[PDB]
């Protein structure tokens, strides 16, 4: 009998969203070599995923519309790429499929999608397959999208530091904490933020929801609150497939550098690319590593070099490295650095958290409110920034506390109880290792 099974991968093509969700569709491919598995990207996605790096045969690649139509130049605001891409809808994603099925002369079984997008459900609906939802976000943002109407009522009456306790698992959340596209309403909605706002009725029409985390991480009442509203909740652990790793150069020489660094010295900042942090901002994390006289990476965007104070990087070149690029997985690995300054990224919170490594956190929009609460009070494994935004004098203390002082010794005590649970969640037998196996099944009984 042949096999005819065709699972049809959608990412949201941006970003950070596109590493992971190939991650997954390798594993996936390597223990199913006789299933076809469809990529269908944009050009620019497809370009950053693909360009220099072998695939297994059973992965092709297709690529649809971006939604930019020749001659159009999209604002500098992260905003317009994603409602435009998402403007196409379902037609434009019916033309992957198309592809797809034109050339492995199969039709589609299966769909997995980002969550985001939402038209691949319609799409799923229409040929009667099942529809896999991938979550690669901050997994304990999940309960928020089932309570809109409940926090979009709290966050007007009352307090900006109340509790959400409405939501099991989850009475550490603030109002201060919630993504502000949840909030906005009317003339400030983007396709994106309705497109979000879909997701407590979108979601519980999935098959199953994959989420990008360690189940063994999150709070276990929030757990079994989303296994309430889900037809089925997986885990897959997010951690690389060594065929994602595309091993390169390290330019800048951040390993050899941390070599001479002694065990959890060593400060990492990074705000991700997304983000435009305001120049005051920039200009005060500058200080502030100056001061503190500790060791320090900052990854930084070279556009953002002339901002920097006059003299900082050349007064600090003894004892700090400021580069424009960083193996980021390989540095938070490494045993010098002893704290991560971050925006706290999704990705960049999980590859904190499996090393060990503590957090000052600085959330600039989406999830990143939620990712920074629950580094601070649920798994306690960092700090939020003093103030909320970056000071001279707040970061100084906050790098202090963490990296020094007896009173952040709870905080490194739990970074490494933290990397421990991580490590036998990665087992080979933790809760993940049998999802796999169950989406593995739903994808071969399709
Ligand atoms: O409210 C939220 C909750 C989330 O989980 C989010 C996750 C995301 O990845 C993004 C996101 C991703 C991009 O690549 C962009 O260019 C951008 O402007 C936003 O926004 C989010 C907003």
């Amino acid at each position: 009998m042949k096999n005819k099974q065709h699972v049809a991968i959608f990412p949201f093509p941006f970003g950070s969203h596109l590493p992971p969700l190939l991650n997954l569709v390798l594993k996936l491919a390597h223990i199913a070599p006789n299933t076809s598995f469809s990529f269908i990207g944009t050009h620019s996605s497809n370009a950053f995923l693909f360009t220099k790096r072998h695939i297994p045969n059973n992965i092709r690649v297709f690529t649809i519309s971006d939604g930019i139509p020749e001659g159009h130049v999209p604002a500098n605001n992260p905003i317009e790429k994603l409602d435009l891409f998402l403007s196409t809808g379902p037609d434009n994603l019916r033309k992957g499929i198309e592809l797809a099925v034109a050339e492995t002369k199969q039709s589609v079984t299966c769909i997995i999608a980002d969550a985001f997008v939402t038209s691949s459900l319609l799409v799923a609906q229409t040929l009667n397959v099942p529809w896999i939802a991938f979550w690669p976000n901050v997994s304990c943002s999940l309960s928020l999208y089932f309570n809109i109407d409940l926090i979009r009522d709290k966050c007007s009456k009352d307090a900006k530091n109340a509790t959400l306790d409405f939501l099991p698992g989850l009475s550490k959340l603030r109002v201060e904490d919630v993504p502000q596209d949840m909030l906005d309403v009317g003339e400030k909605e983007t396709l994106f933020s309705r497109t979000l706002n879909s997701l407590g009725v979108v979601l519980p029409q999935a098959k199953a929801v994959v989420v990008n985390f360690f189940a063994e991480l999150d709070p276990p009442l929030f757990v079994k609150y989303m296994r309430s509203k889900l037809q089925s909740l997986l885990y897959v652990v997010p951690l690389p497939c060594p065929q994602l790793l595309l091993p390169e150069i390290d330019s800048n020489g951040c390993l050899s550098w941390l070599d001479s660094k002694s065990s959890r010295s060593v400060a990492y900042v990074c705000f991700g690319t997304v983000v435009s942090p305001p120049p005051q901002e920039v200009v005060a994390v500058a200080e502030a590593l100056e001061e503190s006289g500790f060791p320090f990476v900052w990854a930084l965007k070279e556009s953002l070099l002339s901002i920097l104070p006059k003299g900082f990087v050349e007064r600090t070149s003894t004892r700090g490295k400021v580069v424009s690029w960083v193996p980021q997985s390989h540095v938070l690995s490494h045993g010098s650095v002893g704290v991560f300054v971050t925006h706290c990224g999704a990705n960049s919170v999980m590859e904190s958290v499996s090393n060990g490594v503590p957090m000052i956190c600085r959330p600039f929009f989406g999830d990143q409110g939620i990712a920074a609460r629950v580094i601070q009070d649920i798994w306690e494994v960092g700090v939020i920034v003093e103030g909320k935004v970056f000071t001279k004098n707040g970061f100084v203390k906050s790098l202090n506390l963490i990296l020094v002082q007896e009173d952040g010794k709870k905080i490194r005590d739990n970074a490494l109880k933290v990397k421990q649970i991580v490590q036998d969640a990665v087992g080979p037998h933790g809760q993940a290792a049998e999802d796999f196996n169950t989406l593995v099944e739903v994808i071969s009984s399709s």
